[PDB]
């Protein structure tokens, strides 16, 4: 249905933003190893 | 159209879950370098 | 509305593809540390 797709998309957006933060967190740890 | 958007979203969901697994795989390799 | 959801989804797709590239970029740096 229509509303279930609205929510699916909102959930998808929040998952991608959480994965962007995890990526930023990993990049910080990598840069420490690469320059520390 | 409507159905093409249903599928687009399903495809988007599966890509994000695959990227989450790749992220977990990279985090494991990073943690080995950081603590090994 | 309907069109705002069309665009939301397109924006979501492009964010995930940008995060895939960042992931590939990080994986390359990790592999250098792991094998260099
Ligand atoms: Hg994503
Ligand atoms: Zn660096
Ligand atoms: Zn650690
Ligand atoms: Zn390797």
């Amino acid at each position: 249905e229509w509303e279930a797709l609205e929510k699916k998309l909102a959930a998808a957006e929040s998952k991608c933003q959480a994965l962007e933060k995890k990526l930023q967190a990993l990049e910080k740890k990598l840069e420490a190893l690469e320059h520390g």
